[PDB]
């Protein structure tokens, strides 16, 4: 006949693991987040000797609290066979299951918990360094491990192998949308009964002098030489993304679940809308009809007005046409509203986390529903006057209200991919 | 807490395109393969001369009927900004909205109509080519292209731009389950609302001495030098898949719209089923368990008791391990029924798509559905006492009896990723 009627059950978002430019540790990296701190660097090496682009943020790594090591998460042997986007995985996962308090050991709860980790990019230097093995040295060089640690799903392969993870396991690469396609995804099958939970998120760590001069030549990457002032979301000398690496995973669990636990819980999932510019492969639409289109969707899918969201984590990476398209989404979409809500993008903190930064952004809406506190948007000491909105300008904003505070964080990526989330504070 | 019930709608598929080693076209191709042809070859080229591998199923390519001619879909100009797998997708896709009849217009019918096409793994030579060049020629002789190349959900992206297709743009990858996610998860979108018609699908081309190399240190490939007897699935002499290439699109459409502008239809989607083993990087669960879940689930998904299954699209690659694991997971599963059902591969005939074989095993059950008829398990002359099922073997075999014809198709993944999707007649 016809459709019938299925329940469609509530998401919250319990646990939070981040690895990221600013530090190792959700918690930590949020202080450092609102305290207006950066991770962007200038580039060291005479191998980045050519390329326009000269900064990049990375996760810092060593043995101090808030540094990333490696050895805490996967032995000597599993890095030799894992890539380094899968390693972050890992670990990013490992703290946001600790920060959510679930360790599946029953069959019943294994089952119950899936994983859905995405990936922007495959690790080039693997690729590139084993072509060069195998054409020197030949066949035998080539290691047994070569496939199944250059592809882009083990992420999610290996946090599901290591935690004993046996619900749906998936993993999507959609450029710069696939940390928030991940946490749509994981909501969307929650909410449809696949699983009871699931590790959810982005992962990427592919800075290297290939993968810098593939972005530049792409005119993607700012060419300041200012690490300080590169990266400058909405600012008039804007003049392109900063390189990021990291992984950001977030627990997600359906609500009845959560609360018979007594979980601690950060916020709902009201919402995921998803559209397509279908316009150019690395431009956006210069009117930002596709970020409408998917914020729109996102607010439909929540059951949610354009009046009632109170801020948005904007994907804005300090482009020229990108930040300005955004922009001109949201003031179409949400009008005399646009004037009322706080805007801000975190990329100026953590860089660009490229398939990571959808998840990151996520991680960072959620806390400001938690918090009511709102990340500044650095470097944004003056702006043109179709920057007219409040961007939460260089400093953290309080941002209090009786009535539920709800967020939207956008996320576009190269080929028009374009999603959003609604997250709302319990 | 729990919940609101929504609108769950139907999902039927009313267009296939396909761009395979049995050839390109529809029903020319669904011919060959009910026929029993396969496109299996021996590998030419002295770059192959070291690597224990000697055959493969390669797109066969020229401008007769059946053949690909990718200048019938791409310039010769956009040929260089885009992979052979981007270019296989967009002619897949090009067919399957020919053989729908589906050209979106309108800005409604374009923003209901979304992409859902993902790639399992890049062609690693565009990656180590760049490198060479990048080191030897310099930065400024780097294609701009390079990142739109090496990006997984470039296919999604083209075919977005090229069709005008503005609704959700998703990429998954999700090595060999790649293809049966992008159905899957097109499947959900529609039945929830976000879109009135997916343009669906997998693909993949990335037949090259190093990936074969990669494949074969793995110990994942037929070292069988004879093509006609290689890829042999449930044989008692089975050894290794036979690597193919190709791209598989589907056009899923919601029931009451393929109604109203009377679609031809083949099928109805009933059902998506997820689930990881959580055990090998690459090897399944010896007794199945992992694939028993994703198909008890997509059962549960599709509202259908095990003893309503007519017939299962195997994912069986021709491998000692993972034939035996399939076939004990349907054991265990169908029990008794399990001798009422037919089973068929189809890997015989079209090689392992890799990322495609999902998608194009989901075409063949859609038309196994629409035909009731089921295409052969290739090479089958004989077999172990495990495998006692009826696996089509040699020829196709007619199937009009019983109740509704449903159909199982199963994809599983390194990385333990698991994947069924329910099909069933109209
Ligand atoms: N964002
Ligand atoms: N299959």
């Amino acid at each position: 006949i016809e459709g019938r009627s299925r329940l469609h059950r509530r998401v919250v978002i319990t646990g939070i693991g981040l690895v990221t430019p600013l530090g190792v540790g959700t918690h930590l990296v949020w202080d450092r987040l609102i305290g207006g701190e950066s991770g962007i660097v200038s580039l060291v090496g005479e191998e980045y000797k050519s390329i326009p682009c000269s900064v990049a943020a990375y996760v810092p790594r060593g043995s101090d609290e808030g540094q990333f090591n490696e050895q805490n998460f996967v032995s000597k042997s599993d890095i030799k066979s894992m890539s380094s986007p899968t390693i972050m995985a890992i670990g990013a996962a490992e703290l946001a299951m600790k920060d959510s308090g679930w360790h599946p050991q029953s069959e019943a709860d294994q089952v119950a918990t899936g994983v859905a980790i995405g990936m922007g990019m495959i690790p080039l230097e693997v690729v590139s360094e084993t072509a060069l093995n195998f054409q020197t040295k030949g066949y035998n060089k080539v290691s047994p491990f070569f496939v199944p640690k250059i592809l882009v799903n083990m992420a999610a392969g290996q946090v599901s192998i290591r935690y004993k993870l046996k619900g749906p396991n998936h993993a999507v690469s959609t450029a710069c949308t696939t940390g928030a396609h991940a946490v749509g995804d994981s909501f969307r099958f929650i909410a449809h009964g696949d699983a009871d939970v699931m590790v959810a998120g982005g992962t990427d760590s592919c800075i290297s002098p290939l993968s810098l001069a593939g972005f530049s030549r792409a005119r993607a990457l700012s060419t300041n030489s200012d690490p300080k002032l590169a990266c400058r979301p909405f600012h008039p000398k804007r003049d392109g993304f900063v390189m990021g690496e990291g992984a950001a995973v977030l627990v997600l669990e359906e609500y009845e679940h959560a609360v018979q636990r007594r979980a601690r819980i950060y916020a709902e999932v009201l919402g995921y809308g998803l559209s397509g510019d279908a316009g150019h492969i690395t431009a956006p639409d210069p009117e930002g009809e596709g970020a409408l289109r998917c914020m729109a969707a996102a607010l439909k899918d929540a059951g949610v007005q354009p009046e009632e969201i109170s801020y948005i984590n904007a994907h804005a990476t300090s482009t020229p046409l990108g930040d300005a398209a955004e922009n001109k989404a949201i003031k179409h979409l949400f009008k005399d509203h646009a004037y009322a809500l706080a805007v801000s993008s975190t990329k100026g903190a953590t860089g660009h986390l490229l398939g990571a930064a959808g998840a990151v952004e996520a991680a960072f809406t959620t806390l400001a529903c938690y918090y009511q506190k709102l990340p500044p948007t650095l470097n944004l000491d003056c702006s043109e006057p179709e920057f007219d909105l409040n961007y939460v300008p260089l400093k953290a904003q309080e941002w209090k209200t009786e009535k539920r505070f709800i967020g939207l964080t956008n996320s576009f990526g190269f080929g028009g991919t374009n999603a959003t989330l609604c997250i709302a504070g319990l």
